[PDB]
């Protein structure tokens, strides 16, 4: 099926997923200059107080890390969106090097990771029925740059010797996402897609303006991770991430000046 390299990566996923060239695909590139400031979007409303963590997963694609989303625990609110949103899931998408490894990028800018918190419209009672309708999804991306140490990140980092490869996982109850947040709440926000296959067009978009910083041995630690199974010829997780698509008939508002 489906992945990142030379025979099965991006620029192939059009073949069974011919949404891929359609009208709201991510990632996008932000043009600072082009995103026009909105003096009527509300603040942002992350509430991840209550959030539940159960599980760390390798899906051959990145790691997942899950969050029991039976109840109105960790929800996403304000900013553009109309009513509330649950958290199920965050990963990350890297690069091989720091340069590279961001799936949107800033004024051109790749940045050495990006990580995503999935949250999913509780208007429509699950995930699944959410993917399909045009609000479905909320996903917070956040960037990484390499410089100081992101403590809250390092729990996330030492359980990953445990889910090397494609299909493990490991047990990973109270987890704190709060500890992977930076400052700022200042965002870009734009209509957009998944950006794995199906690559449902189904998520508002909010990017925050103000990146956190990793430490090179964490990033390192995300890199030594495996796309194979167990016992499989061993490739490297790194490079998982789309390049940007085409902005089309589409407006990038900023919560800031
Ligand atoms: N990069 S992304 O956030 O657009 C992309 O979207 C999917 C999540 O909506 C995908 O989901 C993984 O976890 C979800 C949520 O439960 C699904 O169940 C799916 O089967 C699983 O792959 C990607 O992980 C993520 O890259
Ligand atoms: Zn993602």
């Amino acid at each position: 099926h489906w992945g990142y390299g030379k025979h099965n990566g991006p620029e192939h996923w059009h073949k069974d997923f011919p949404i891929a060239k359609g009208e709201r695909q991510s990632p996008v590139d932000i043009d600072t200059h082009t995103a026009k400031y909105d003096p009527s979007l509300k603040p942002l409303s992350v509430s991840y107080d209550q959030a539940t963590s159960l599980r760390i997963l390798n899906n051959g694609h990145a790691f997942n890390v899950e969050f029991d989303d039976s109840q109105d625990k960790a929800v996403l609110k304000g900013g553009p969106l109309d009513g509330t949103y649950r958290l199920i899931q965050f990963h990350f998408h890297w690069g091989s090097l720091d340069g590279q490894g961001s799936e949107h990028t800033v004024d051109k800018k790749k940045y050495a990771a990006e990580l995503h918190l999935v949250h999913w419209n509780t208007k429509y009672g699950d995930f699944g029925k959410a993917v399909q309708q045009p609000d479905g999804l909320a996903v917070l991306g956040i960037f990484l740059k390499v410089g100081s140490a992101k403590p809250g990140l390092q729990k996330v980092v030492d359980v990953l010797d445990s889910i090397k490869t494609k299909g493990k996982s490991a047990d990973f109850t109270n987890f704190d996402p709060r500890g992977l947040l930076p400052e700022s709440l200042d965002y870009w926000t734009y209509p957009g897609s998944l950006t794995t296959p199906p690559l449902l067009e189904c998520v508002t978009w909010i990017v925050l303006k103000e990146p956190i910083s990793v430490s090179s041995e964490q990033v390192l630690k995300f890199r030594k991770l495996n796309f194979n199974g167990e016992g499989e010829p061993e490739e490297l997780m790194v490079d998982n991430w789309r390049p940007a698509q085409p902005l089309k008939n589409r407006q990038i508002k900023a919560s800031f000046k």
